[PDB]
């Protein structure tokens, strides 16, 4: 379909350039990287400080480029622990100018009344599954395994 083709065109023109995570309360940088963790078809890995689990809220900056125009660029993310979804997050960027580079800031807030498992239990057992969309059009699905260090 035309939609299938457009999804592949968007992915072809997309790159995640850099990303970081901060403690939202204190502003302290917890993690940064310049690897495109959204590339599909390989299992990515990331090592995050275990103190992230004690943060009430984490702020993320995600810098991306896109050759293609999008009307409603958005993400869905699922936190999987040993194959079970523990949390689902939704974030919207909106309109993307063709051939633009953009920094997208999002807030990841603790769900009540969730409590974090110990880092030692979680480490290597958490997969983040991320789906990019333009509106209802699925552009890519990618996975990252987390280690708490
Ligand atoms: C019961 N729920 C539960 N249990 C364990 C872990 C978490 C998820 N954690 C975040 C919260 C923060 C608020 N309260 C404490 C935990 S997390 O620290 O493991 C986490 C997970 C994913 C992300 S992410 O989606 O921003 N991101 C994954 C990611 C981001 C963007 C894209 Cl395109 C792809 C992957 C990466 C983390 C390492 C590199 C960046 C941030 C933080 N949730």
């Amino acid at each position: 379909s035309a939609k299938d083709e457009r999804a592949r065109e968007i992915l072809r023109g997309f790159k995640l350039n850099w990303m970081n995570l901060r403690d939202a309360e204190t502003g302290k940088i917890l993690w940064q990287g310049t690897e495109d963790l959204s590339v599909p078809g390989v299992e990515h890995e990331a090592r995050v400080p275990k103190k992230i689990l004690k943060c009430k809220a984490v702020s993320r900056e995600l810098n991306f480029s896109s050759t293609e125009q999008m009307e409603k660029f958005r993400l869905e993310q699922k936190v999987y622990f040993k194959g079970q979804c523990l949390e689902e997050w939704f974030f919207e960027f909106g309109f993307v100018i063709p051939n633009s580079t953009n920094t997208w800031q999002s807030l990841i807030e603790a769900a009540p009344e969730s409590q974090m498992m110990p880092a030692s239990v979680l480490t290597g057992n958490v997969i983040i599954e991320t789906k990019f969309f333009d509106d209802d059009l699925l552009v890519s699905t990618s996975r990252v395994r987390l280690f708490y260090v």
